[PDB]
C-alpha cells in the first residue's frame, strides 16, 4: 500500500481552553460556522489559515482515498510544541494533544496512526511522555530540531534520543523555529531557506558531536523534509572534516558513513534532487512523506517518486516498505 | 588553458599602515623571520593564521604550476570589507586595498587578475570606487551579501548592480558573514551549514524580488561555493511559487527560469552534486573555482570536474570557457 509518513494535524480546541494554558502563546483553533475552513490562533491573532482536513479524521480519509493514500502517519503542527514555556505547563500540553491524537486516529486506527509530541524543554518530563504515549497508542515522537540555542548535539537532547533507543520508540526530527531572524520574511523565505538549513545543522549536530557513537544502532531516526540541503552539501562536509582539525575532533568516521545511522522523507520536490537523495541515503532509508495537508505539500502524493527512474523495489520500500520497518506498521 | 576564477589574497601591510586607519579593527600583516609562516593581525592579537602563499606572488605562481593553473583571479578576503566601516574611512580603505591589489598582480598580470572591494555601505561611494578600479586594471568587483550586519538586499543593491551591468563590471558575490547567532559554535558549522544558506538566499532574493526583471541582462553575476545550496533546494522554490501567491507575487516567471541570469563557481566537493548542478545551470554558467590558498580549498585545483562522467565540452567550458567570456580573459 501507499504510506505516507509525514503530515500533521491540529486538534479542536478553544481559546479558553488554551487560555487556561497560556491565553498569549497558547495556540487554538477557530473553525468557520460551515466548518470547512478555519484558522490556527495564537491568544487573539490570527496565526495561519488552515481547512477541514486538519481536524477532521472522516474528511480527511475522503481526500486519503482520491490521493491514493492507504496509511497516513500524523503528528502534532509545530506551533504546539511548546518548548518555551514552563516545563509543568508543557508536560500538561503536550499530554492532552497526545490524547487528541489518539482520538482523532481512533476514528480509524487502522488507516491514521499517529506521533506524540513532548516536554522536550524538561528532560524528565519528557521521558515520561514519550514512553505513555507510546504504550498507549502512538508508533513513535515528533520533535522539532533544536531547543533555541541547543542544536541535536546537546548532552539534554542526546539524552532523549538514547531514551527512545532504549525503549525501540522511533523518532521524526522536524525543522521548526527557524534561524534567520530579521532578514527573511518576505517569499516564504524562511521556508525556504532556513527551514532546510535547521534540518541539515540538526543532521550535522549529531554527526559532528560523535553522538551516533554514543546512541545505540538500535534507534530509529527520520528527519522531514528530505534531510534539508544535507544530502547535497555532504561532500563540503567530508572535505571540511579530511582537512580540519577542528572539524575532525569529535567525529571519528568521515561523516558520509553515518547515513546508516538515520532516515529521510522523499519531499524534495524535484526528479534529479530525489535521485541525489537516494543515491546518498540508499533505497532503504528514504520514506514517502508529503507534509499533508499543508498548502506546500506535495500535491499528488507520492507523484514525485513514482514519475522516477528508479527501480520498482527502490519505488516499493519508499513508498511501503521502509515505513513498515520503520514505524512498524503491518 | 586552465582558469581558477576563485581565489583570496591579503595585503603586505604593517600595524601601523593599518593604525592610520583603525588600531583594532583595520587588519594587518604579520610574518616571522622564517619568512615561510605569517598571520593577519587585529589589534595586536592573532585573528587568522595564514600560509605564505596568501600574499607573496612569487610562491603562488609557483604553486599555480604544481597544480594545472594557467590563470588565477584573485580577490579580498572578506575581513578586509570593513562593510561596518563610515562611508568615507571605508571608501579610503577600499582603495589602498585596490593598489595593494594591482602591485600584487603586476608580478605576473598574464597569470594573476584581481577584483576590486568596494565600500558598499555607500552606494555612490561604492559606485565611484567600482568604476575607477577596473579602469584601474581590476577585472571585476567581489561583494558580501550584507553591510558588516545587515539584513539582505534591497533596492540601494539593486541600484549597484545596474551600475555595474551598465559598465559592464562583473561581480562575484562572496557568502560572508554570519546568520547563526549564539549556534553552531563547533567544527565550522558556520562554513558548512550557514554560508550554504547565506550564497542560496543572496540568488533567491534577487529571484523572488523580482529584481532581475528590472535588472539589464547584461549583468554578469556569479555566486561563490556553487551558489550554495540553490540547486537542490530549487525544486522546493518551485513548488512553493505555485501554491502560495506570496511566493509568485514579485515573481512572473517559475523561479527556476531564472538561472540564464547568473554564474555559480563549481567547489562542491562531489561529483554527484557537481553533476545536479550543471544539469540546473548548464554547463555554460560553471566556472572552475578552488577558493585557494584556504584549507578548505580544492587541493588539486580542477580535479573533480576533470574526473567526472560530465561531457568533454562541458569539462572544457567549466576549467576555461566560461571564465574567459566572463571576466574577458583570451
Ligand atoms: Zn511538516
Ligand atoms: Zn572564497
Amino acid at each position: 500500500p501507499r504510506i505516507d509518513m509525514h503530515s500533521h494535524f491540529f486538534p479542536r480546541i478553544s481559546e479558553q481552553e488554551a487560555a487556561k494554558f497560556d491565553a498569549n502563546h497558547a495556540p487554538w483553533l477557530q473553525v468557520s460556522a460551515k466548518g470547512d475552513t478555519g484558522s490556527i490562533m495564537m491568544g487573539k491573532n490570527n496565526f495561519r489559515p488552515v481547512y477541514q482536513a486538519l481536524w477532521d479524521p472522516a474528511f480527511r480519509i475522503e481526500e486519503m482515498d482520491a490521493q491514493g493514500v492507504d496509511v497516513q502517519v500524523t503528528c502534532a503542527t509545530p506551533v504546539m510544541f511548546g518548548y518555551t514555556w514552563e516545563a509543568n505547563k508543557a508536560a500538561q500540553w503536550a499530554e492532552r494533544m497526545n490524547d487528541f491524537a489518539l482520538e482523532f486516529a481512533a476514528h480509524n486506527p487502522q488507516r491514521i496512526k499517529v506521533l506524540a509530541q513532548v516536554p522536550l524543554q524538561d528532560l524528565d518530563l519528557a521521558c515520561k511522555e514519550a514512553s505513555r504515549a507510546v504504550a498507549a497508542g502512538h508508533l513513535g515522537i515528533q520533535i522539532g530540531n533544536h531547543l533555541g540555542d541547543k542544536d541535536l548535539d546537546d548532552a539534554t537532547l542526546e539524552a532523549f534520543l538514547t531514551h527512545c533507543a532504549n525503549e525501540d520508540i522511533p523518532i521524526l526530527v522536524h525543522p521548526w523555529d527557524m534561524m534567520g531572524g530579521q532578514r527573511m520574511k518576505k517569499w516564504m523565505l524562511p521556508w525556504l531557506v532556513a527551514m532546510p538549513a535547521e534540518t541539515q545543522l540538526a543532521i550535522l549536530s549529531l554527526i559532528l558531536s560523535g553522538a551516533f557513537e554514543r546512541i545505540p544502532k538500535s534507534l530509529k531516526i527520520c528527519f522531514g523534509h528530505g534531510g534539508g540541503s544535507f544530502a547535497f552539501l555532504l561532500g563540503a562536509v567530508d572535505n571540511a572534516w579530511r582537512h580540519r582539525d577542528i572539524v575532525r575532533e569529535d567525529c571519528p568516521r568521515p561523516p558520509s558513513e553515518y547515513v546508516d545511522r538515520f532516515f529521510v522523507d522523499s519531499a524534495v520536490f524535484n526528479p534529479g534532487a530525489l535521485e541525489l537523495l537516494v543515491s546518498v541515503m540508499g533505497e532503504d532509508r528514504v520514506m514517502l512523506g508529503s507534509d499533508y495537508p499543508f498548502p506546500l505539500g506535495e500535491q499528488k502524493i507520492g507523484g514525485l517518486v513514482l514519475s522516477s527512474n528508479l527501480g520498482e523495489s527502490a519505488k516499493d520500500k519508499i513508498i511501503s516498505g521502509n515505513a513498515s520497518k520503520f514505524f512498524n506498521i503491518n
